[PDB]
């Protein structure tokens, strides 16, 4: 996996290509590289 993807999925949620996460989710830093945002 990219770099931080495994970090966020180690929690509970998913990674999206967007800087606005659908609710209920929070923008947890960055997922794959700096392209995807972590939604947990």
């Amino acid at each position: 996996l990219p770099r931080d993807t495994s970090r966020c999925v180690g929690y509970h949620g998913y990674c999206i290509r967007s800087k606005v996460c659908p609710k209920p989710f929070a923008a947890f830093g960055t997922c794959s590289w700096r392209q995807k945002t972590c939604c947990v």
